[PDB]
Parts: C-alpha cells; structure tokens; sequence
C-alpha cells in the first residue's frame, strides 16, 4: 500500500495474540509497545525519546502480523505513550520512504 | 529517492543559511530542530514523545530545504535529542510510506 501523512500513519498489528493499534515510525529503532506479556526471555533497556528515557523489556525472536505481512523482530514492552512499529520490523515488510 | 530503513533515515536539510542533519520521522506530528536562530516572533508549544514532554519556541513560515526539496512551514525549536523532520513537512515534500 501507500500511506499518506496528511495524519498518523496508524495500523492494526497482530501481537501475542492481540490486536493492537500502533504508528508507523521511521523515527523509532525498535518496536515498542504498550504494557502487555510476551513469551520467552527478556532483558532490561533504556530507549530514549523526545522526552528522555524510559525502562523497557526486551523481548527477542516475537512474532507480528502487520497489514497481512508476518515479521519476526525484537519487541520492547513498556511505558510507551503510542504503541510503535520501528524500523527493526519496517524493514521486514519492505517499508520504504517515497518522495 | 526511495530510502529503506536499514539505517536511520537521516538526511541533510538546509535552514537559515546552514547544513545540517536531520532524521526523516512518520511519527512526528512536527518538525523539531536543536537550539539555533531563526527570524521573527516565536509562540510557545509543548510537544511529546517517549520519556515525556519538552517546551519549544514554535517558529511560522520558515523557509526550508530537506533532501534538496523546498519547504516552507512551522518550525520548532527546542532540547531535541535529534533534528526532526516531522509529517507537517514531510507532506509538503510529498513523502510517503510504501511496502
Ligand atoms: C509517536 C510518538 C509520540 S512516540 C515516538 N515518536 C517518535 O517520533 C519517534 O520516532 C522517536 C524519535 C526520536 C528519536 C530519538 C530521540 C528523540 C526522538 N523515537 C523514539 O521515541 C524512540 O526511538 C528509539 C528507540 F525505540 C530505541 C533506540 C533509539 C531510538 F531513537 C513520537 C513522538 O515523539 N512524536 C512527537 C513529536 C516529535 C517531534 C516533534 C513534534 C512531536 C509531537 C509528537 O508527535
């Protein structure tokens, strides 16, 4: 597909068995995603924002379903105030910056 | 150009004269520079992100230059950790997301 800005590039992902609405984010490095569990092994990590830094778990090897496209990434889970695609698994579903 | 997101999308814009560096990002309602001159009268703006809430000088009508491409819009000023070039302007140059 092709997204427009005009405003926020907002999908439905497929996490853990949840569906969740999150922003397409060319900004973000990683993914990171509102409160919720996730399965396997998780290690502490500070991503910082426009605001400073915050604690997050690192989850590795998470299964996403964005737009029909299936992508295995790392996950942050944390108190993120938007749940955010990063370019870790923008990459996997080809998304690219057009102009 | 098209630009993949295996790396920050981080390109060189132009501003008051000056090159400098700045990340092309989805997930920014806003265009956010580091602290620097720019003309005419400034209004106070709040903007958020992840680790909380920032004050910016909101500049209006500012002429800009992102990857060779004339802009001309709002600008902020402000402690960002990165210069940003937010969707405000990424539609004036007519960025979008593709996959
Ligand atoms: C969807 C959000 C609210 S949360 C993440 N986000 C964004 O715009 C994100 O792309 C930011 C960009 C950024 C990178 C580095 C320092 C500072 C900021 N990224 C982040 O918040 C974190 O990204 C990571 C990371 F997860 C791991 C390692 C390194 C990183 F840079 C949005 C936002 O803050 N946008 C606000 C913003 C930003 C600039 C100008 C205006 C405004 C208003 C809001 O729209």
């Amino acid at each position: 597909p092709q997204i427009t800005l005009w405003k926020r590039p907002l999908v439905t992902i497929k996490i853990g068995g949840q569906l969740k609405e999150a922003l397409l984010d060319t900004g973000a490095d990683d993914t990171v995603i509102e409160e919720m569990s996730l399965p396997g092994r998780w290690k502490p990590k500070m991503i910082g924002g426009i605001g400073g830094f915050i604690k997050v778990r690192q989850y590795d090897q998470i299964i996403i379903e964005i737009c029909g496209h299936k992508a295995i990434g790392t996950v942050l889970v944390g108190p993120t105030p938007v749940n955010i695609i990063g370019r870790n698994l923008l990459t996997q579903i080809g998304c690219t910056l057009n102009f």
